[PDB]
Formats: C-alpha cells, sequence, structure tokens
C-alpha cells in the first residue's frame, strides 16, 4: 500500500473523485481552531472548528483505505478537542484516541470498512457545547466501484446555533446552553452562518448539468426537512445509506446524519435550499442558493421572473391587528351551552358523551346524587382533583380524577351544564362561587 | 395536445384517476381567500387558503402534462398571495411568477416532469405566516402508467397552528408569530381544524376495500409521526418517492413533505389517524377518523367494543397529588454521599471517576493542594467558572472550567465530597458558606 | 392449532426465535403496575408499566398466529389501564376491548396479520400521561420464514419523561403535563431511566458476533436520531418495515415507531447508543452501552484507549465568560449604516433591495413623499403596523404592513437609513424620538 496525503476542501467544495482502482494508506492532517466569525450581518460568534471552517474540511477516501488520522489543536485554543467520525469502526469513533489539549497532537489509525457519507464531530466535554459551536464536518467513503461522475458536487452541513442574545442582535454573542438544552435555536444555518451561501457566495451550475449535494446535519439538536425550492430530487440516498429513493420533494436528515441528493438542473434561475420547518429558513437563516445559468426552456417553465420573493425576513415578531375579546356567560341558558363546549372538550374523554362514565372506572355524571347533593363538590373535583372512596348512586368508586387547571368561568359553566342535563338537579354555579372555592 | 380543465376537489376528496394514455394541456384556475372559520368548538381563526379550504383544492395531473397555472386573489383579501408547487421545475416553484395582489390574477406555465405527491403552498412574505394561516395543499402527478385502482382515496394534510390565546379559548383568535417562530403549536390538526374529520365528517370505507391516503404535511414547522390506530400500512411510498416500504406502523412525514399510504380494511370499526407525537393527537387536535362498515371477522379480531376510549381530551393541564419534598443534608457523612451524586452527575465527565482528571487538560481533584489550601476556591470555580493559569501539585494548568449553575446545597455537598476523598484535607463546606461566596 | 404460552422477557432481553414451521394459538398474560422506581441517582418517579418494567415485557409471535390477549390490572393501581398494540388489525389496536380497572381483567383475541416490530402502549385517558409514565413496549411478529439467526438480540425503547422538578433534583418527582404538552423533556432515556443500560448493566457481545437491536420509541413526543457511537448499521429495517437500508450511521425512529438495526461487532470496546439530538444523550440520559469483548484488530482500529471521554454530563447550565456589550449609534453616518443592516434583515423582503417595493402590493420607500413629508409615519408604521388606504407618490395603496417588534434604536436607525437613501429627504430620527412615538 502506497501512502497518500488527503486533499481536504473547505465548504461548499468537495475533493476530486478517488483516482485509484485499489486501496491506499491515506494520511489526514486536521487542526482544531477557536476563532471569531460572522454569524449574521453585524453579529459575531466564537466558532470552534475542524480546519478554520464550519462545517470542517471535507475528507474523501475509498472503502477499504487504511487511514492515519492526525489531529492537532492550535495553542490559541482554550479547550481540548477530539474527533468522532461516523466512518470509523472503533470505540468513540476515534474520540478516546484523539483527545488533544491546546498545542498538542494525537494520531490514530482505522480502516474505512463501510461506504457512505458520514458526519464527524468533536466529542469533548461539554459535548453539546463543542458541537453547537460548529465542530462537525463530513467524510465521504466512496464505494470501491466509485460514484457516478456528475458535473457539480457541493458540500453543505446544516447546524442549529444558540446565542445569549436574540437573532440579529449586534455584538459578539456567547453560546447559550440553556437554549441549547431546550432545543430552542436562534439561528439555523447551512455552512456556519446566515447568508453563507447566498448571492455572490451561491452554489453554481449550468442548464443541463447533473448536481450532487452532500448534505449533512451537524445538529446539535434539530432534524432537517431538507428541500430545494424549485427542484425535485431525482435520487436520494436514504439517510446516507445504500437505498435510493427517486422523485422526492423533501427528505428528513437526522441530527448527526447525512444524505446525498442528486438532480439534473434544466431551467435557469435561483434554486433555494431550505429546512422546510419553514420559519428556520426565512426567519432563522436556513437558506442557501444554487444559481443555474443558461438558456430558458419554455417547454419546462415559463413565467414572469424577478427575484423579489423568497427573500430573508429576519426573526422580528410581526403582528396583525388583534381580533380577540373575552366572552363570559350572561344567563343560565348561555352557561349551559358554554359549559357543553367545556364538557365535550375536557370531560367527555372519561365521563362520556351522555355522562354515563365507564362502570367501575369513571363514575357517572348522569343523575349523580353525589353532584346533585352538593354541586360545590363538582367544583372542588376540578380545582383540586378527586381521589379515594366516594359513593355515586349507592355505587362505590375509588378512582383518581386529576386536578384540571380550568378557570372560574369554565368551571362554573361546565358544572351548570352538567346540573341541567341527564335528570340532574338544575340550578347553576357562578364564576364568583367558583373563585371562593379556591 | 388537447386542453382540459383540471377538476379540483376539496379535502378529503380526490379527483378521479386520469383517463388518458397520453399528455394534455391542463388549465388550473385557483383563487386565494382570507376568511373566518372554526378551528375548534367556539374558537374561530382567519384562515388563508387556496380555494376556500385548508388544505387547498387537490390537483391531479399526469407526468408530462403541460400545465397552465392561473392564480386569482379575491379583492376582499388584505394580503398578496402566490404559489410554490413542489411539482414544478423552475425558480420559486412558481413563486416569482404568481405574485398576485388582491383583485388581481397571474398566469405561468410548467411541465410536470416528475411523478409523485407534492405539497404546494403560498410563498408571500411573511412566508411562515401565510403558510401557518392554512395556505397549503397537494398536487398529484400520476406516473405515466397511472396508479393501481383502489376502492377509496382520501386527501388529508396536517398543519400546526399558532394562536395568541390558549387551545380552546372562545373568540376570534389571531395568529401568534412568537409561538410560530418557537415552533410551539397550540393546535395540530388534519384538514384545517380540530374535529374536521371525525364523527359525521369521518372518512368511510367498507370491509374488504383497499384504501389509499394522500397525506401531506403543510407544517409550517412540525414533522408528523403518522399512524392509523388499529391499522398497519400495507404500503408506504417513502417520503412520497418511488420507494415502497411494507408493513409500517408509523411513518415520518417531513414539514413541506408528503407520503402515500395504502391498506386493505378487513375489520369494521373506527380507525384513528394521528400524529403519534401523541399529545398532538389527543390534546392538540391531530385526530381524524376512518369508519369502516361491514361484517365482523372474528378470525382477525374479536373483543368487546364500545367507542368509549381514545376520545379527544383537550389541552387543560391535568395534575396528580404532588409527591415532592426538598431534601437537604444534615451532617457531614450525608453531605459526602449527596455530594458524590452531584459529582458523578456533573463533574466526572471532566475530572473523572477517581478525581484524576486528564493530564494536561483537566486537572486532578485527587490530592489537590489547590483545593485543600483553600476549599472556597473550589466553590468559586463552580459559581464563577475558572480560567487562566493555575497550579495544581506543582503542575501548571491553563484550561477553562465553565461556570455551572448549581445551587448552594449541591455546591456545598460536592466540595465536601471531594475534600473527603482521594487523600484530600477533609472538613466540610456548608450551604451558607457557599451563599456568602456568591 | 395447538395453544402455547407466550414467554415474555424484560428489557433488554428478547424471547428465543419461534421454533415452529406453522401457526399456533398464543396466550399472553400481561399485568399493569404502578410503582416507584429510580429515574436517575437520587431521583425517583412513579412508573406505570406493562409487567413491572419500562419498556414492558417483550412479546414474540409468528405472522398468522392466533393470539389470546389477557390484560390484568393490579388492585394497587389507582388508574384503569388498557392496551393498543400496533400489531393488531382492529379498532383501537385492542384499546376498546382491554379497558381494565384496578383488580380486574380483560381478554380479546386477534390474528397477527403483518410481520414486523411493533410498539404497544396504554390507551387510557389521559393517554399522553399514561404513555409518558412508561406504558409502552414492543411485540415482534416474525415473518413466516423467520428472521436470520444472530449471536445477540437486545431490546431497547427510548422514552421522553417530564417531571415537575429539574433533571437530577433528588426526591419523588411527579409527572409534569405542562412540560409534556410543550414537548419539553427533562429526561430522554433508553429502558426507563438514566444509566439503565450502562456500566454493569451494559449490553454485551464478543468480537466477530452479529448483533441485532430491536429499537422502539415510545415517545410520547420525541423522534430519535438513533446512532451507535463507534459503529455503522450494516442493515436497517426502515421504520420497522420490509425495506432494508445498508451502511446507515443514524436513523430516525418515529414516536410510536420502531426499527431493527443489525451490525457485526469487529473491534472490542464500549459502543454507545444515543439519540443524536445530542443534548438528549449526554445531558438528558439517552445513552446506553454495548460492551464488546475480545482481541484487538489493529487492521480495523488502532489508537490510545481509556474510557475517559463520552461520560454523562448532567443538565446543569455551563457558561463561558460573556463577551457581549450593547452597541448604539453615535452619529448620523453610523445610524445610516446600522439602519442598513436593520433594513436588509427585516424590511427588504417586502420593500426590496433598492426600496422600490412591488407595484400594487408593497409601496416604494424610494423617493417616498409619504415618508419624507412626515418621517414619524415610518416610525409609527413599524411600531403599530400600517393598514388601509394611503397614498405614495400619488399612487393609492391599500395593503397591510404588520407591526414589527423592533426596539427604539433599530427603528430610529432604519428610518434614518431610508431617509438618506433613494433621493429621500435626509435628516435623522433618534431613539428618544421613537420612544415618545410609543
Ligand atoms: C372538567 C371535566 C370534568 C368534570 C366536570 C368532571 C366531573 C366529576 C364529578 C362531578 C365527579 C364526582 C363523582 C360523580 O359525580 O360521578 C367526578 C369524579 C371522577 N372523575 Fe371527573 N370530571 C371531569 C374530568 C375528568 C377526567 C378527564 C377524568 C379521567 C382522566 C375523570 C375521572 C374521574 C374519576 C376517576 C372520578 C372518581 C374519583 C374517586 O373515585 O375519588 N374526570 N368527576
Ligand atoms: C461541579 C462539578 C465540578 C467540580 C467540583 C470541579 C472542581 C474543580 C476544582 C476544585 C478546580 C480547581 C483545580 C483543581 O483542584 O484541580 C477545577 C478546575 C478545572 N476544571 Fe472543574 N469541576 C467541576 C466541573 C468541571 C467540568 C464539567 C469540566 C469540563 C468541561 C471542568 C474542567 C476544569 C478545568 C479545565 C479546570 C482548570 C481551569 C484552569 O486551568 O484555570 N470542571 N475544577
Ligand atoms: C422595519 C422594516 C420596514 C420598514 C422600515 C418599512 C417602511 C414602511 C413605510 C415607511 C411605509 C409607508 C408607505 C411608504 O412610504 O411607502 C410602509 C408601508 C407598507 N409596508 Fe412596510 N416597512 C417595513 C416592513 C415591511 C414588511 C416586512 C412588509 C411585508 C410583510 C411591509 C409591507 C408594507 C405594506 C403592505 C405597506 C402599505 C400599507 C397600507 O397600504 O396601508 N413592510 N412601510
Ligand atoms: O496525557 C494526556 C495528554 O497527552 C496528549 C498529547 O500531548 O494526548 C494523549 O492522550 C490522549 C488521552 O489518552 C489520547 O487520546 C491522545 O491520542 C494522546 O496524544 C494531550 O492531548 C493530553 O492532554
Ligand atoms: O406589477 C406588479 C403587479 O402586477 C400583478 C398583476 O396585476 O402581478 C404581476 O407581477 C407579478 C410580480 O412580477 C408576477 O408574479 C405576476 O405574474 C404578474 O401578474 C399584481 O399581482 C402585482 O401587484
Ligand atoms: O363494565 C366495565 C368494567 O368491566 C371491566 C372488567 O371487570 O372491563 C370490561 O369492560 C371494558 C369496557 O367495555 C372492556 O374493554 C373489557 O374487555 C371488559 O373486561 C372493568 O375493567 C371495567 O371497569
Ligand atoms: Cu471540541
Ligand atoms: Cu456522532
Ligand atoms: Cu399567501
Ligand atoms: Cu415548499
Ligand atoms: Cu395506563
Ligand atoms: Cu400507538
Amino acid at each position: 500500500l502506497k501512502t497518500e496525503q488527503a486533499i481536504l476542501t473547505p465548504p461548499p467544495m468537495v475533493p476530486p473523485a478517488i483516482n485509484r482502482d485499489h486501496s491506499a494508506k491515506v494520511v489526514i492532517n486536521l487542526e482544531t481552531r477557536e476563532q471569531v466569525g460572522r454569524i449574521a450581518d453585524g453579529v459575531e460568534y466564537v466558532f470552534w472548528s475542524f480546519g478554520e471552517t464550519v462545517p470542517g474540511s471535507f475528507i474523501r477516501v475509498r472503502e477499504g483505505d487504511e487511514i492515519e488520522f492526525n489531529l492537532s489543536n492550535h495553542p490559541s485554543s482554550k479547550m481540548p478537542h477530539n474527533i468522532d467520525l461516523h466512518a470509523v469502526t472503533g470505540p468513540g469513533g476515534g474520540a478516546e484516541s484523539s483527545f488533544t489539549a491546546p498545542g498538542h497532537t494525537s494520531t490514530f489509525n482505522f480502516k474505512a470498512l463501510n461506504p457512505g457519507l458520514y458526519i464527524y464531530h468533536c466529542a469533548t466535554a461539554p459535548v453539546g457545547m463543542h458541537i453547537a459551536n460548529g465542530m462537525y464536518g463530513l467524510i465521504l467513503v466512496e464505494p470501491k466501484e466509485g460514484l457516478a461522475p456528475v458535473d457539480r458536487e457541493y458540500y453543505l452541513v446544516q447546524g442549529d446555533f444558540y446565542t445569549k442574545g436574540e437573532f440579529g442582535e449586534a455584538g459578539l454573542q456567547p453560546f447559550d446552553m440553556a437554549k441549547a438544552i431546550d432545543e430552542d435555536a436562534d439561528y439555523v444555518v447551512f455552512n456556519g452562518s446566515v447568508g453563507s451561501t447566498t448571492d455572490e457566495n451561491s452554489l453554481t451550475a449550468k442548464v443541463g448539468e447533473t448536481v450532487r449535494l452532500y448534505i449533512g446535519n451537524g445538529g446539535p439538536n434539530l432534524v432537517s426537512s431538507f428541500h430545494v425550492i424549485g427542484e425535485i430530487f431525482d435520487t436520494v440516498y436514504v439517510e446516507g445509506g445504500s437505498l435510493k429513493n427517486h422523485n422526492v420533494q423533501t427528505t428528513l436528515i437526522p441530527a448527526g446524519g447525512a444524505a446525498i441528493v442528486e438532480f439534473k438542473v434544466e431551467v435557469p434561475g435561483t434554486f433555494i435550499l431550505v429546512d422546510h420547518s419553514i420559519f428556520r429558513a426565512f426567519n432563522k437563516g436556513a437558506l442557501a442558493m444554487l444559481k443555474v445559468e443558461g438558456p430558458d426552456d419554455h417547454s419546462i417553465f415559463t413565467g414572469k421572473t424577478a427575484e423579489n420573493v423568497y427573500l430573508p425576513e429576519g426573526s422580528a415578531i410581526q403582528s396583525l391587528d388583534n381580533t380577540f375579546t373575552k366572552i363570559t356567560a350572561n344567563n343560565k341558558d348561555e352557561q349551559i351551552r358554554f359549559g357543553q363546549r367545556v364538557y365535550e372538550a375536557n370531560c367527555m374523554a372519561c365521563h362520556q358523551a351522555n355522562g354515563e362514565g365507564i362502570p367501575g372506572a369513571f363514575p357517572p355524571l348522569a343523575k349523580s346524587d353525589y353532584l346533585n347533593n352538593n354541586p360545590l363538590l363538582g367544583v372542588n373535583a376540578i380545582i383540586k382533583g378527586l381521589s379515594g372512596p366516594i359513593k355515586v348512586n349507592n355505587v362505590n368508586y375509588n378512582g383518581v380524577m386529576p386536578a384540571m387547571n380550568l378557570n372560574d368561568e369554565d368551571i362554573a359553566n361546565v358544572i351548570t351544564f352538567v346540573l341541567n342535563n341527564w335528570d340532574n338537579a338544575g340550578g347553576k354555579v357562578s364564576a364568583e362561587q367558583v373563585a371562593k372555592q379556591r
């Protein structure tokens, strides 16, 4: 086996196809860095990265290659870093073997046993923090026979980011672990920032070309409903596996997962890669462009065209004139009818459509001496819950009704509804009577 | 090519199978509307829609058809509207070409190049708002050879809705973008409202029939774990693609995605379509019915039967009697043992099971002169974090320990635990000593 | 048909392969229990379960078997319980037919028509609560020809849990429905607790063995990005269906869904099953171990090895020294430039890059007499929204601009930017002028 140096490429670029009918020893040299970068216009963030970029450098090897993996951590790094590649068969995917303090180096070796497109990421405590700061990338293990040649290959990885400040707030934004743990992202992006791959930084192709996208999802947390606006995937390698799906509009990419999608571009214009959990795209930044140049094909698409729609919208909260006014019951008939709504929405699942309950389990509200003898017991049952021995129409019950957080109006109305149905005692209970039971 | 008028159907109905062995020019006329509708009993919402319904009218064409797409916006609309169909190969899926102010019309043309079941939706700023208000539907592009005939075809699309008020609050509810951006839905529904397709509005079939469901997910945000209670999918077209999976209980439908599922119904009764992220179904409204009529088959299923379970439950918070009481350490042995728990749960990932750390990266807590000489430094390290040059047992460290938001009791206990292990100095630190370090 | 007793196994164990070339009548006896168990060290929780464990007992049958299902509810249970098995063709998956009050029993019969690995769970109101308390398990319906023999079979089910207290808080923790409805989990676990299947409770195998995992996701709410650290799935049965995917790093398991994954273990060490929405694994508890014993294979993996990484981290919030300082504009040129950022991030999607808008829909900001004549109208448009008839450069508009929740500084800056572009009137608006418009 001859040794070769891996050619690593920054996103959105991909190394050339392997030019070997046989195995080699591949030497990889990757460094870990911590540095400030732009996350959106006017907003900065300390990105942690494999090789200077988020996602990290793309690695391309052949199934069966013997890999020497060298990780070096810059001395300016404050944290140790390591690597788990999903392409590795071995403990921690390399994590135990690549633990690298600032200024130091580690080396491990592995054979690439499985072809596919694999996420790699840092595996240093706090793991979610390292990953959330941008420490992820892709390694392609080509099948022995190689992949079909295509005209354009691009590398993108989606990530969710969590900042102390809100989206768009100017300044150097720190990581917010409270948001990250809650899975509540401020930014969702391809390739490390809002607008990383739009306008002059767009992916490019020409009419008639085949395009392949190597799409990863570094997470840490979110699952991508991955879609290209104005295109349909001719082929999807399902979850990056061997299975090929065709004619797919939108595919799910797991957190810590990847997929390969392919399509021929037949019409010129801008095609927009998004996470179709759609506020992530137009509000949080999960929007990249593929700009296709060449002659119109009016047999495929013809219409007015102007790049004045599908622009980024930001994350400010937009509101229309509010239409809501509180409604309260004014008389007994109205309490009964409002109460029926409360009953059917909240009580019926147990006590049933005609108040009959389920014998031995949920007692009847229909002709209930328990309720009729003191309607405030029905009020208390809702507010406080009801458990333990009770008697309803001389039948013993011993179940548990949960407390339910209904307001005074709803309780007053539902109890009034029940009292005026199913041969119960009639009368009514008011919201103020309920308030005083609290 | 002869021209034909597309027959558009409201949910849950589907147009008839294409009756052509060849291509046609298909003319579609679709209008956009804004109008109040019911979202749950007593609750109203301003739905924005393609053709009057949420989801919009179903469109059925054949692969290779030349489509003339006409969109008209009613003059009562306050907003412009447009359309992106996932079936279109072309910029914006038609969005740039169909931008239609109230009272106006737009026309574009496209060829349906890819067979499948495709989401369409509005693409007008604010995009998430337009989609969240109900502007989505499905277009079926039949394969040239057509689909197998089945006895029943139904159209459903799941959507997540975001209201200023809580679930079930009577009144005209406005859209809440703050909730939408956070992906925190008040309602999750099929076909535009809670109970849209239950009881008298159920889907129907007869024992022995084959049923096909065209199921979309308009989002905007949520991914559906789509399941039919009491049934198993005989076939799933994976993510709406060419790939067929069989014997699937539950399938993921991406936001802005779709799938076709098929099953033969062999037993009578009510079968319940749900999103199996299960609070969405029984609490938030993602519950539709397929009622199957015909003779029992006791060789397949026999049991007591009564439609008194799996009823809608509403979204009120139910609580059982609370069992929780705060626990604090009463003596040194107890502080040590409680501290061991805090240590193993929060500190060990770096400082290791026996306090040895990782040389050069995480300093030892075992026989730590740094801690033993002033235990309050350990307290401060947790409260404030610790970074920069330190010395531990004459070894230099320069790492960064994050601040960790542990309370006074937990800090006091973990520091006491460490002091009483690994040949450290003993003694203890109290919660009040920790409080005063803050 | 001979009758046989189902052998039910507790997690992570699986019953032996069916030893029959033909159908049988299989009798299942399962009980429902409510009891306190550990959820994490020092933390207890009342688990509700089928047979004593979370997940419940594993059931293994053959396609075509006639099943008699007996459910018995212990008299110490406070709640009724029932069962919906996804393997059943019939109403409620058995739910209507198995409703069992404490001290009681129910029986129903069904034929297992579809092979696969199926979730079962409780279906008693409140359904989400019963499921969230641990009431789920798996039933395997073997295909008639059986599954390939493997060396190790293990049973795991992921669940999300919701407690009143925060992760790790000592005591008996009650279920928190408010968190559950919001899908905001405190714990995410395999097999019912943090550390259920780590250390001495790890899964085990030997180098060279084939391992099959029957992996379910009981939810109630979350979807698992299921991954085994240091391994690649040789085969995945997609969503538990007939379709086989190969060489998959991470697969999505739907809530109320399952999958079978297989891999040969070729290197010794600890391999870590996780949900790769990665904070769930290292912080919330979704971390199980498979420990593989045997000789090293240095041709596959060679590196330093020490089980000092990928340790559980707990859910305390960790923070690095905060780098953020608020920035405000000091002069007109700076207001203009800061305003350009606000403009491009929040306004451009409608009013366009050069302020031209879209004729008839979004009015121009370029040379806008409306704004130039009273810049405070631009301020008000943002704060309050703007709707109804207006006139811009003698052109009538009647659209609706949403209110947008921008702060005083951002509004002052964006209006100043607009005034100083596109032949507008110049001048400026200050943050204090904006404040007073509120
Ligand atoms: C706001 C909606 C509800 C109303 C108005 C309501 C009403 C009542 C009333 C008046 C009683 C006293 C006994 C009787 O008259 O039969 C009762 C008890 C009971 N309810 Fe409800 N209920 C509601 C919700 C629910 C729900 C959703 C469940 C099922 C999770 C439930 C289960 C029970 C049980 C088990 C008891 C007996 C408790 C014992 O034996 O101590 N209830 N309810
Ligand atoms: C509440 C749990 C923790 C306790 C009780 C604890 C304790 C301490 C103590 C007493 C020191 C001072 C030096 C020494 O005595 O060795 C220290 C420093 C340090 N710890 Fe922790 N620690 C905890 C959590 C963590 C975690 C989770 C990490 C890894 C993310 C970490 C990483 C470090 C580092 C890097 C230093 C050295 C800082 C410098 O060089 O300025 N610690 N810790
Ligand atoms: C903070 C960002 C924004 C600024 C500075 C801004 C500015 C203005 C101004 C000054 C006007 C008054 C008319 C004119 O001068 O042309 C106006 C009106 C209008 N804007 Fe905006 N705008 C912003 C955001 C948006 C967005 C995002 C939309 C689209 C969802 C929008 C849609 C409209 C419409 C429809 C009107 C006319 C309202 C009517 O006819 O009553 N604006 N805007
Ligand atoms: O002794 C730990 C110390 O050595 C370094 C290299 O200088 O890392 C070595 O030890 C790690 C943990 O065992 C290995 O994963 C790694 O391969 C090896 O180089 C420093 O990074 C570390 O602080
Ligand atoms: O001039 C914009 C104005 O014209 C209308 C039709 O009255 O829309 C036209 O312009 C749109 C944007 O370029 C096209 O997408 C559309 O096809 C075309 O009819 C109005 O809708 C719009 O306000
Ligand atoms: O009468 C309801 C009462 O009977 C029990 C058995 O004691 O359950 C029976 O009724 C259920 C509801 O119809 C059936 O699903 C079940 O098969 C049947 O045994 C009790 O559980 C219930 O409280
Ligand atoms: Cu790192
Ligand atoms: Cu990983
Ligand atoms: Cu619209
Ligand atoms: Cu779309
Ligand atoms: Cu139960
Ligand atoms: Cu289920």
